[PDB]
């Protein structure tokens, strides 16, 4: 499993290209895997990835929740990796047939897919809660390592470490600005991804110290 | 919205040259395109602008939004600013992933599609069984504006009873995964064609064939 320092992940939200690149040097000592998503690659483009890449010796999470039929889900791993991500996340609510599009264009470009299972916020409960257990066994079947789960939800967050296993890797959105507790979390996640409570923050860098000062013993 | 033909094209080629050569070889069947991540992580989201300025065509951004509400708001505003005149949106993420989305989309003077039941088989095994709740959620929610399966014409026809007449419905599935352009114009508004049209060996014909066998419609 990819070694995350300090189990922290930046996610990399702010939408210019000069604070992106200004906080997550700024972090750059206490984290070495980032998290980007839409919101910076869709106001920047994918050669983001490329200069975060250049400019910090960081992982790159792409975090896309793929979410389509298999066909353009194949297209949409294709292109991401070719830009030089080290992993994407998906979504597993669509069926097996498009995670299994993602995982076979992950094995083949010699890349990572993380299954995301259910989500952290309030809306979450309406319909991806129901299915999440299930979508969990269906990454289990499918042979996948790497999942998403909740820091918002504890209790959920427990049964789905225990669905994919202590050898699973597991990396939980919501600590910090949604409420989840880094410590808490990091009893059955991996890694805990952390956004607006560091990048908002006066001192980014200061953010960061303080979430891993509060997990130094773990 | 108005789409001539009753179809849309979703421009799903990952090269600039072709996409733009494609579409331009069947504007005059088209005005209305569909531009997805294939595309716009390929070439970068400027090729919304470009395709404003080369054809008098609407650009809806499939980007089948599906995060938490927060994050769905930078989406929406990113996809408005490059130009796109509407997003399509996943319901299954849930009430407030969905408003997040109408706020922005109403800010910018845009149009939220949401997107109910998928025509793949992997529908079968989560979104299926959500779907009719989904489209109540949208009818809750005030949407307008919807995507349903061309590959299941009762699931079709059940959106499409939920939402009423007034609602939009578009419907991709047509051609390469088996959907009849006709039988799903008995339903939706609009039909979604991709590959039986920029794979064809000649996609001016390619489009110009399926509006034949709707002609009547
Ligand atoms: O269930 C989930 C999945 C997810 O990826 N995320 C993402 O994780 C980040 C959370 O950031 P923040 O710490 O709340 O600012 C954002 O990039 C979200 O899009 C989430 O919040 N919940
Ligand atoms: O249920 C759905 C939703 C959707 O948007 N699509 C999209 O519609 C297009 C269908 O293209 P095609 O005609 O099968 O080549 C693609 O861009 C898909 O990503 C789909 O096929 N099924």
């Amino acid at each position: 499993v990819m070694d995350v320092m300090n189990r922290l992940i930046l996610a990399m939200d702010l939408m210019n290209r000069d604070d992106a690149l200004r906080v997550t040097g700024e972090v750059r000592e206490y984290i070495d895997t980032v998290k980007i998503g839409y919101p910076l690659v869709l106001s920047e483009g994918m050669d983001i990835i490329a200069e975060f890449r250049k400019r910090f010796g960081c992982r790159i999470i792409a975090d896309f929740k793929v979410a389509d039929i298999p066909e353009t889900n194949e297209k949409i791993c294709r292109a991401t990796f070719k830009a030089g991500a080290d992993a994407i996340i998906v979504h597993g609510f669509p069926g097996a047939d498009s995670v299994r599009a993602c995982l076979n264009v992950a094995e083949e470009m010699g890349r990572e897919v993380f299954l995301l299972t259910e989500m952290s916020h309030p809306g979450a409960e309406m319909f991806i809660q129901g299915a999440a257990d299930e979508i969990a066994r269906m990454g289990v079947d499918l042979g996948v390592k790497n999942y998403v789960g909740p820091s918002t939800r504890p209790e959920r967050l427990s049964r789905l470490r225990e669905i994919i296993g202590q050898d699973s890797f597991l990396i939980s959105p919501g600590v910090g600005a949604q409420g989840g507790d880094p410590g808490e979390t990091l009893r059955f996640a991996d890694a805990i991804i952390a956004g607006r409570s560091i990048y908002l923050a006066d001192n980014p860098a200061a953010a960061a110290a303080g979430i891993i000062e509060s997990i130094k013993d773990l």
